[PDB]
């Protein structure tokens, strides 16, 4: 009973946590096994943060230059090299709190947990979704950089966002643990901007299936639809065109509450159209994206890890 | 930049849940010293639920009906007592990983993290707040109970909540770590009902003071009022009335933004007579009320633990 935006236990993420100086900036690092990763932009000053070379910034860098802590206690840098826009800082010891983990470039649409830090300490955790237009919803302030985004299954933690900057519209950018950013967004303090902000549809649809499965049933409507004359109707919302690997993704939701997608479809379409009415639907008096099948499925299953 | 649902970091308590059996049922405890905490409601079957006599009950129950597990290892229960509606199982060994404790009775309109399990193991972290009629809003299925909420200060882990119920409106019921309930409710299967969800305005005003940090600016009007004079307009939306403790509690805040707390008042009074007129503040439709003070200013202090 209830339906709320969750996050994975961050526990086994907390114990890799860092943090990483470097000159007069200090930022967060991930210690996995003897390698620290953490944003390259590190190494500037704020000089540098207007059109930065990072490749000629780092030939000044040595090892003992960057200063790893890992709560009171200082790691020992015994090897340092930049891969795209991470830094990997290799050293002297593996952290004795290495989880099972992987490091996976998540597709949009997807969600993900961020532990949210400053000078190496969790400060707090909640959920994002990888958006359309590659940006995410978060809460970062300065000195946030290299705060860390997972998922959990079982017992092995997948990384898949590192936290590097904000853009104009309150909305962030960051890379995959390989440092490559998501969408098109470079480290540098330059005029970059969030395209259109496409609304996730097959997740609206998840969270409709979760209202439903949770008692709240007055958007249902007697109306179908098929894809195309759907897609229609959600172009004109910026909504992402539903495909049928969407429908067959929102199966066993569909199936557990005997609604049919394209009739889940019809509603969303009437939502779309029409509006709430001042109604609320699980909480919320707007149509949320941010809650996947699994997501949805997790939670009303009780799936633990 | 942005403002979130931001749960604590969940690792100090991970290391705490435990698994408790008593006969068919299964729900979680909380191992801290050489105790496990947990609702003692463990001890009845289906049939009990209805009207059962706890005390009755616990007399045809040894330490040895108790299994609790820790992970694959099994505690050995030495001891058992009811403290109100809580369990107390004393076990051999002391938890390692106890991390620095208390148990507080928290005031409604204050807010703490619920670390969600199943069959003692962590599924999810999420922020709640304890509602003036006692009531929290949480996602909790079968298994659930013995789940804990709590705050965390520097090192220091808080724990307030334990589950105990889910009530007709979808919404939870609990107690503190003493086994005494929040509110009117008991532990027995009977028709029990919230109150009037009435709304925390300390917290709706500390959240358009966060609005207003974020960027956040249209709802400010060019009005003022008196704590007398929009309590008359909050008392017809079920507002909790604003008292002269509440205005110095957003002091800070207040001093922050350079707007006055009887300013932010008349932008309120505006907002829920006319409504929003189809805008957003933080992502958000509706006035949200399960941020107190002190969470906006964590989060936009970038506050650690
Ligand atoms: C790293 O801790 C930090 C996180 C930022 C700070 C505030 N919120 C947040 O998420 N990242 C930065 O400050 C980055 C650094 C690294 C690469 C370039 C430099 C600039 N920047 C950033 O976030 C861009 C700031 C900016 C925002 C905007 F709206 C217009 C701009 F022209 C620049
Ligand atoms: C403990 O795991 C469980 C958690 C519940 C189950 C679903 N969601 C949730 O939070 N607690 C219970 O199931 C309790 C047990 C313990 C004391 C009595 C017994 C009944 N109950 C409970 O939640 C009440 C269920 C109920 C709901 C309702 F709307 C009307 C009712 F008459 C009873």
């Amino acid at each position: 009973s209830g339906f709320r935006k969750m996050a994975f236990p961050s526990g086994k993420v907390e114990g890799c946590m860092v943090q990483v100086t470097c000159g007069t900036t200090t930022l967060n690092g991930l210690w996995l096994d003897d390698v620290v990763y953490c944003p390259r932009h590190v190494i500037c000053t704020s000089e540098d943060m207007l059109n930065p070379n990072y490749e000629d910034l780092l030939i000044r860098k040595s090892n003992h230059n960057f200063l790893v802590q890992a709560g009171n206690v200082q790691l020992r840098v015994i090897g340092h090299s930049m891969q795209n826009c991470v830094l990997k800082l290799k050293v002297d010891t593996a952290n004795p709190k290495t989880p099972k983990y992987k490091f996976v470039r998540i597709q949009p649409g997807q969600t993900f947990s961020v532990l949210a830090c400053y000078n190496g300490s969790p400060s707090g955790v909640y959920q994002c979704a990888m958006r359309p237009n590659f940006t995410i919803k978060g809460s970062f302030l300065n000195g946030s950089c290299g705060s860390v985004g997972f998922n959990i299954d079982y017992d092995c933690v997948s990384f898949c966002y590192m936290h590097h900057m904000e853009l104009p519209t309150g909305v962030h950018a960051g890379t995959d643990l390989e440092g490559n950013f998501y969408g098109p967004f470079v480290d540098r303090q330059t005029a970059q901007a969030a395209g259109t902000d496409t609304t996730i549809t097959v997740n609206v649809l998840a969270w409709l299936y979760a209202a439903v499965i949770n008692g709240d049933r007055w958007f249902l409507n007697r109306f179908t639809t098929t894809l195309n004359d759907f897609n229609l109707v959600a172009m004109k919302y910026n909504y992402e065109p539903l495909t049928q690997d969407h429908v067959d993704i929102l199966g066993p939701l569909s199936a557990q509450t005997g609604i049919a997608v394209l009739d889940m479809c019809a509603s969303l379409k009437e939502l779309l159209q029409n509006g709430m009415n001042g109604r609320t639907i699980l909480g919320s008096a707007l149509l949320e994206d941010e809650f996947t099948p699994f997501d949805v499925v997790r939670q009303c299953s009780g799936v633990t890890f």
